[PDB]
C-alpha cells in the first residue's frame, strides 16, 4: 500500500478575488507572464547562490544555477525550471500567504488608481500573472531544510499542497501552466523566444528552450 497526504486551503478573500480577475481578463499583452516567472526563478536563483557564498554545503543538492523552459503540445504545458532556493512546506502555505495577503491589498489599491496589471512584480505576486493564460498552474518544488512538494489551484477560491511522490528535483522550482485553449502559441519557439529576448534579455543566469 501507498501513500499521499493531501490538504486543502481557500484562498483569503481579496487574494481570491485578484485571482479572479487575472483569470477572466481579457488584457491584451498576456506575455507578461512569462517574465514574471522567469524573475521570480532569477531571484531564487539569487537566494541560494547568497547563502552558498557563507556556506558551500547548501550546494550540495546541485550546483547548476539555470533557468530551463519546456513547452508540451500534447500535454498543453509550459514549464519553467529553476535550480534555485526552491520553498518548504512553510513557506507555501503561511509565509508566501502572508506576502499574497499585503502584496494583493498593494496592489488591488494601485490598480484602483490606474496602475497597470504589467506592474504586478512590485507587490511580489507576479506568480499570479500565470492565470492570464493557465486554467490550472502546478508548482514542484524542493529546499534544503524540507521534502518536496506539489501546491496546486486553479483560480477558484481554494489550493491544494502535497507530498510530491513525483520524480524527485535537487533544488528548485517547477511552475507547471496548464495553458488555456486559447492561449496554446505559448507552446511554440518562435513566440517563446522573442518573449525572452524582450523582456528578460538581462537575468544573469542560463535561460535555455527545449524545442520538442
Ligand atoms: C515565491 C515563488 C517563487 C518561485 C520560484 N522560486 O520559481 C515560484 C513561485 C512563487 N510563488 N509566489 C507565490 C505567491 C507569493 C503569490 C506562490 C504561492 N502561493 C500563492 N498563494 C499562496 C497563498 C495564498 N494564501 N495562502 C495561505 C498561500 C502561496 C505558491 C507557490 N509559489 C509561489
Amino acid at each position: 500500500m501507498e501513500e499521499e497526504e493531501v490538504e486543502t486551503f481557500a484562498f483569503q478573500a481579496e487574494i481570491a478575488q485578484l485571482m479572479s480577475l487575472i483569470i477572466n481578463t481579457f488584457y491584451s499583452n498576456k506575455e507578461i507572464f512569462l517574465r514574471e516567472l522567469i524573475s521570480n526563478s532569477s531571484d531564487a536563483l539569487d537566494k541560494i547562490r547568497y547563502e552558498s557564498l557563507t556556506d558551500p554545503s547548501k550546494l550540495d543538492s546541485g550546483k547548476e544555477l539555470h533557468i530551463n523552459l519546456i513547452p508540451n503540445k500534447q500535454d498543453r504545458t509550459l514549464t519553467i525550471v529553476d535550480t534555485g532556493i526552491g520553498m518548504t512546506k512553510a513557506d507555501l502555505i503561511n509565509n508566501l500567504g502572508t506576502i499574497a495577503k499585503s502584496g494583493t491589498k498593494a496592489f488591488m489599491e494601485a490598480l484602483q488608481a490606474g496602475a497597470d496589471i504589467s506592474m504586478i512584480g512590485q507587490f511580489g505576486v507576479g506568480f499570479y500573472s500565470a492565470y492570464l493564460v493557465a486554467e490550472k498552474v502546478t508548482v514542484i518544488t524542493k529546499h534544503n531544510d524540507d521534502e518536496q512538494y506539489a501546491w496546486e489551484s486553479s483560480a477558484g477560491g481554494s489550493f491544494t499542497v502535497r507530498t510530491d511522490t513525483g520524480e524527485p528535483m535537487g533544488r528548485g522550482t517547477k511552475v507547471i501552466l496548464h495553458l488555456k485553449e486559447d492561449q496554446t502559441e505559448y507552446l511554440e519557439e518562435r513566440r517563446i523566444k522573442e518573449i525572452v529576448k524582450k523582456h528578460s534579455q538581462f537575468i544573469g543566469y542560463p535561460i535555455t528552450l527545449f524545442v520538442e
